[PDB]
């Protein structure tokens, strides 16, 4: 649940 924002 840390790298979930980096997606975009």
């Amino acid at each position: 649940k840390f790298g979930k924002n980096k997606s975009r």
